[PDB]
């Protein structure tokens, strides 16, 4: 199934290097610019989006009117929300880097995050554009055997659950 996953535009915590999960931060001016550039670069397909502000706003500026689904939200970092990556406990750092055995206090384990994301994708019956988050795009890319890091406001098209089709980054 052809699916286009879009990483929302940047927020302040991108430059600050802080774990950004369910903390509802707004897009930065440049983040909105990245979103506007996506308009015309994404296929005209039904759209779905994380209900968090930064995702909804990206979808809007990109020219879409998505159906909102919490299932497309970034992973819930719990007590780790806002934590500087730099000073993150080695155990949490490694769990996130290797993408496994991650369980933040008061938040979502990586396992639950994946189950939530994949169950949503499996429910999609036709091609669509999904405005979501870095962690969601990463989970999908890793599950397809690839490096899951993509720039803010960029997109990746995949033939779910078989392969990555294209990665699109605009300057």
């Amino acid at each position: 199934m052809e699916l286009w996953l879009v990483r929302h535009g940047e927020t302040l915590w991108n430059r600050e290097g802080r774990l950004l999960g369910w903390t509802d931060l707004p897009l930065t001016a440049e983040g909105e610019a990245q979103a506007r550039r996506l308009k015309g670069a994404l296929p005209s397909l039904p759209a779905f989006s994380s209900d968090l502000l930064r995702a909804r706003r990206t979808a809007e500026l990109a020219g879409f009117s998505p159906r909102l689904y919490p299932e497309l939200r970034e992973i819930h970092f719990g007590a780790l929300e806002g934590a500087l990556w730099e000073t993150l406990d080695p155990r949490h750092k490694e769990a996130l880097l290797r993408f496994q055995g991650f369980h933040p206090p008061g938040g979502e384990s990586l396992s639950a995050f994946q189950e939530r994301v994949f169950r949503f994708l499996e429910g999609l019956k036709a091609p669509a554009v999904l405005f979501t988050h870095g962690g969601v795009v990463r989970a999908v890319l890793r599950a397809l055997g690839e490096d899951g890091l993509v720039p803010p406001g960029s997109a990746v098209a995949v033939d779910w659950p078989r392969r990555v089709l294209v990665r699109l980054a605009l300057d």
